[PDB]
């Protein structure tokens, strides 16, 4: 199940291929200043439409730094310094529940070669089981994602589909351990879904219902 | 704000604004494990002026938002360190490369105050505008960078004249503060040479849809 989390503990973390935190020196109106940050990928979203259900195209996994986060809410104190070899196992954990995030369908630009729309195709391919055409997509938005910490940029695109698209079982790289359930989020429940604040997501998805919602649903009615 | 001088890359070994750590746990049976940064939670505020039909924006440097346009324009300007110190830019880029635009922000990272407070905290202290918590309505809640910090932010809203602003602003001892005209709000948005978030984009396009046609 993609909410059943075991034995959930948190560790140090000495390097890593997706973070590498580094500090900028540097002087402003003559003051020295210094920042801390971390070096990340740039990544882009994609909205889907599916016109044959009106409905949009979400994915839904289990989201490791989400599910910290939470527990630390719930628990402060919960990622405390790990002062020790090995990792710490969280006492209480919170159910697996807790780190499950709604989204759009998404990836890092980590794809030698790959163009920021077939980046975006590739992803709907294999965590939605949508076939897309890179000229199907319409960039929507490009922006800063966590000004305060790193220097990514993120891109999103729209497209929509129909039933006949969805020809992959979707579900993300079985191999590599990904468990992704695609939701179908009907037209006339979703600005509700977006606005309920017991369902955890993205500024993606709010953004992407919103601007959906008076960009493009209107000039299909 | 935009006069940036001497650019260096340094080590960060410590920090109390972001903590590498690695979550283990066992999903299907199967052993997993995920980097991620501890970091804190925020609040960020939009404000409409109705006195000047404008709404208020912050603009400022950010250090990493310039070492990522450093490393687009010259990419290997960000290896690892690897010296007794700091290793400088060169070349570098101007301190504009880093300026953004932004709405009103600040880390949850203080006790005493609540979630509105900090927001009616950052308003005065960023924009120079005088709020009360009740005067806030909450827009959204949701989590940022869900890949490698989990932190959550809160967008509020919130409907001010030129009587509630009663300070300079600016930050503390360099935080302009914009007021965007809503009749260019849109193409402000859209225009891909202004350096923006998220978070300017839906304001701007949820002001747009959910208040603006309603006023007057
Ligand atoms: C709406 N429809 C949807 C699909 C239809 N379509 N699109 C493609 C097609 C072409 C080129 C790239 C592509 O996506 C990637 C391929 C590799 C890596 C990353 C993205 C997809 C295609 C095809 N090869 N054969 C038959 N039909 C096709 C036309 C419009
Ligand atoms: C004010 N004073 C002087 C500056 C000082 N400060 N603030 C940050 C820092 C951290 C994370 C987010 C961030 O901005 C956002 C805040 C909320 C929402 C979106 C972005 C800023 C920082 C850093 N990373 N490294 C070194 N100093 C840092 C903080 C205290
Ligand atoms: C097989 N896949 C599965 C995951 C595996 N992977 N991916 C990340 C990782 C990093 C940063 C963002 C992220 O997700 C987003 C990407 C785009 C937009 C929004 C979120 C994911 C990661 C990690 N931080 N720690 C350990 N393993 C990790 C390797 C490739
Ligand atoms: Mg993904």
């Amino acid at each position: 199940s993609m909410e059943r989390i075991e034995g959930a503990s948190v560790g140090r973390c000495a390097a890593s291929p997706y973070l590498r935190p580094l500090t900028l020196h540097y002087r402003q109106n003559g003051a020295q200043k210094s920042w801390d940050f971390m070096k990340t990928h740039d990544s882009v979203t994609v909205l889907l439409f599916n016109s044959s259900r009106r409905s949009l195209v979400l994915v839904k996994q289990f989201r490791p730094a989400v599910y910290a986060g939470e527990v630390e809410r719930r628990f402060p104190g919960s990622l405390a310094a790990v002062d020790q070899d090995g990792p710490r196992e969280l006492q209480p954990a919170l159910p697996g529940s807790a780190g499950v995030t709604v989204e759009l369908c998404a990836g890092l630009v980590d794809q030698p070669g790959l163009s920021l729309e077939e980046v975006a195709c590739k992803e709907a391919w294999e965590e939605c089981g949508y076939h897309l055409a890179p000229s199907d997509l319409r960039r929507v938005a490009t922006y800063w994602s966590g000004v305060g910490l790193t220097g990514s940029r993120q891109t999103m695109f729209y497209t929509e589909v129909t039933d006949a698209q969805r020809s992959g079982p979707g579900g993300g790289l079985v191999e590599e351990g990904e468990l992704i359930e695609v939701v179908h989020l009907p037209l006339e429940g979703a600005q509700a879904f977006a606005d309920d604040p017991d369902i955890p997501k993205t500024l993606g998805v709010i953004f992407g219902v919103s601007w959906f919602l008076s960009q493009v649903a209107p000039n299909l009615d």
